[PDB]
């Protein structure tokens, strides 16, 4: 089997993409944030506190004659960002562009923290990254990808986010007519439950390219690429009058600025993220100082390939035995 659904980036800066899934019998559709970098398909429900839901689409497991509840079981997560949602799971069906999973554990809010309320477009998140991550007590429940694993005809899903424009979400093909040129395979570590995988270096605009391992994790549920604080440095150098405000929270820059691109090693192969992809708009309505679409990982404690970069790249996440991860240009 395979699937095929189309992302959509939330409003017009690409904060996060949505992707529609239908969970349930008949189909409640809900628009998920699919996020390779955690491993819990929670939604916004009937249960979930009602001063809490402020225009999201719900999912009412009682409507779903394929719904059970899941007995003892609870969830709670703590996002890096300091967000946070938990609540009950039911198993259900699930489908994404044509795929299905029965017996999906469905994990139901209860309560969700403030920034999941104030974002309207998010129903919930969809995790991609290992199953040794998902947070069910006491028994942890698989991911998506997991259960669809094996009736895929390869077990790989692929990320091909858009700049300002709609993208894709594939399941068990890759799309050759996707992206140009060849894709470059590296090494994943699953130590950390993430795509976790080591790029080769960068480069800064048509600067010369600086050979150096960088270990980051591959994240579609994360906006921003994050980098250590030597190469931020060096990138943000390039745009005058650029700085890191404290008071932000980390690097600005005119709004007049033309941004460089910015290049990551894939082994042998280069990944160029052209400027705009690094300029995320005003930091406050009217403002002339913008926020950078690339930032220090100090204090995060893992570099992250989020939105910024991937959306540069057609991604294959390779669920084999071995896990890897594909990069190729498009
Ligand atoms: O998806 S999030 O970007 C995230 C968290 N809270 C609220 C949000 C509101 C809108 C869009 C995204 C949000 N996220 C959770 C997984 C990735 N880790 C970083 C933080």
């Amino acid at each position: 089997s395979t699937g095929s659904a189309t992302t959509t980036p939330i409003d017009s800066l690409d904060d996060a993409y949505i992707t529609p899934v239908q969970i349930g019998t008949p189909a409640q559709t809900l628009n998920l944030d699919f996020d390779t970098g955690s491993s819990d398909l929670w939604v916004f429900s009937s249960e979930t506190t009602a001063s809490e839901v402020d225009g999201q689409t719900i999912y009412t497991p009682s409507k779903s004659t394929t719904a059970k509840l899941l007995s003892g079981a609870t969830w709670s997560i703590s996002y890096g960002d300091g967000s946070s949602s938990s609540g009950d799971v039911y198993t259900d069906t699930v489908s994404v562009g044509g795929l299905t999973v029965t017996g999906q554990a469905v994990e139901s809010a209860k309560k969700v923290s403030s920034s999941f309320t104030e974002d309207s477009t998010i129903d919930g998140l969809l995790g991609l990254a290992f199953s040794t991550l998902n947070t069910v007590s006491p028994t942890q429940q698989k991911t998506f990808f997991d259960n669809a694993k094996a009736s895929l005809d390869s077990p790989v899903f692929t990320a091909d986010l858009g700049y300002h424009a709609p993208g894709t979400y594939n399941f068990g093909f890759i799309d050759t007519t996707a992206y140009t040129g060849s894709i470059t395979y590296t090494a994943v570590s699953t130590k950390q439950g993430f795509w976790e995988w080591t790029s080769t270096g960068y480069a800064v605009g048509s600067g010369t390219f600086k050979s150096t391992s960088i270990d980051g994790i591959a994240d579609t549920g994360t906006t921003l690429l994050y980098l250590p604080a030597t190469v931020v440095s060096a990138y943000w150098a390039q745009v005058s009058g650029a700085k890191s405000s404290s008071s932000v929270g980390g690097y600005v820059f005119p709004c007049s600025a033309t941004l460089p691109s910015f290049t990551f090693g894939v082994g042998s192969a280069r990944i160029v993220i052209p400027g705009d992809y690094i300029d995320f708009g005003p930091i406050s309505t009217g403002s002339s100082s913008c926020f950078g679409g690339i930032q220090s990982s100090a204090g995060i404690g893992i570099n992250i390939f989020g939105d910024v970069a991937l959306k540069a790249a057609f991604v294959v996440f390779n669920g084999a035995t071995t896990p890897t991860l594909g990069f190729a240009s498009k």
